[PDB]
């Protein structure tokens, strides 16, 4: 049955609850972003009302082939009014159409979800600042100190200039970056763009990326894989023996590959800095390890509660074990002590 932590008191919502058939006395389902764990559960067959992004309907609509009819997109930044209770949608620099719900309770209570979020000092000028906020739905994924990142921009930095450089000595070499739902495709349309190249990729992620409202979107990407210097592939094929049968597919135009593989955390994040970053290579075959993450680093996360200040939090993320709630518990505590609140 639906958890605690996915419902919101007082009010009929609950929050990336699909998976349990039909919440009893839920008047409405929010869904934060289009990634599997979240949507889990909806279909086609889904008959009740579905609140959501303008990128995450069109997503469900497409893909998930949910009928329009139960697909209500909002706009962000804007108030809106849900079954008699105030919203507002804002950006949680996560994935294309990820959002943070601010709901505005009729008691006067102020909840914040954030969904899955990549904190950032840009939210503490939001409408988040406007009032206090009382509860907070925090993405605890990173809710350790020794998960620490470089940030996107020096990741993207990195990736570009590799690729230059590798593309400008050899002009038949190919660039290949690994991708399993949406989420990162800075890392590729950064790198194309500066090989003033379309990225290449198969119809379904072609579909996918149609979805997504990126401006000038049909001047970025094909299906050709022939005239395309970038090509995106699943992560699972980002190996030597993955990689060398793909470059056998592309018809004899390339002799090499360059490809990247954008993770999350592994545990070379402690002494490795972004600088010192070399790849794995056999032969005409070269793999980079690059970590980009969607989601807050410890500090980040430490940093933004620290500045809301809200009463009490809710962990939505590693809550399943007592180990990883109490551990959390007593990191929210010092947090507390610290800073005041
Ligand atoms: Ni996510």
């Amino acid at each position: 049955t639906c958890p605690f932590y996915k419902k919101i008191p007082g009010t009929g919502f609950t929050v990336d609850a699909f998976q349990y058939g039909v919440v009893e006395g839920c008047t409405a389902y929010f869904l934060t972003h289009f990634h599997s764990d979240h949507y889990a559960g909806l279909s086609k067959h889904f008959t009740f009302p579905v609140y959501c992004s303008e990128i995450t309907g069109n997503l469900l609509k497409n893909k998930l082939h949910v009928q329009e009819q139960y697909i209500h997109p909002l706009p962000l930044d804007t108030e809106c009014i849900v079954n008699g209770v105030k919203v507002v949608l804002l950006d949680a620099n996560h994935c294309p159409g990820a959002v943070m719900i601010l709901f505005y309770l009729p008691n006067g209570t102020v909840i914040l979800h954030t969904g899955d979020f990549r904190a950032d000092p840009s939210m503490e000028r939001s409408l988040l600042a406007d009032q206090k906020v009382h509860m907070l739905y925090l993405d605890t994924t990173y809710c350790s100190p020794e998960y620490t990142f470089p940030s996107q921009q020096e990741v993207i930095r990195f990736a570009i200039n590799t690729a230059f450089e590798a593309v400008t000595l050899n002009p038949h070499a190919l660039v290949v970056c690994g991708t399993y739902s949406i989420g990162k495709e800075k890392v590729f349309l950064a790198i194309a763009d500066v090989l003033g190249s379309k990225v290449g990729m198969s119809q379904e992620k072609y579909k996918t990326l149609q979805c997504l409202n990126i401006p000038e979107i049909n001047s970025l990407i094909t299906t050709d894989m022939c005239s395309s210097l970038v090509h995106l592939l699943p992560m699972m094929q980002i190996n030597f023996k993955g990689l060398q049968s793909h470059l056998k597919k592309c018809g004899g135009k390339y002799n090499q590959i360059l490809a990247f593989r954008p993770t999350g955390w592994t545990h070379s994040n402690k002494f490795t800095r972004i600088a010192d970053v070399i790849p794995q290579t056999k032969g005409n075959i070269s793999i980079y390890g690059i970590p980009y993450s969607e989601h807050s680093s410890y500090l980040e996360m430490k940093r933004f509660v620290q500045w809301l200040k809200p009463q009490k939090i809710i962990p939505t993320v590693n809550v399943g074990t007592w180990k990883s709630r109490s551990t959390m518990e007593k990191y929210f505590r010092e947090w507390k002590l610290e800073a005041g609140y």
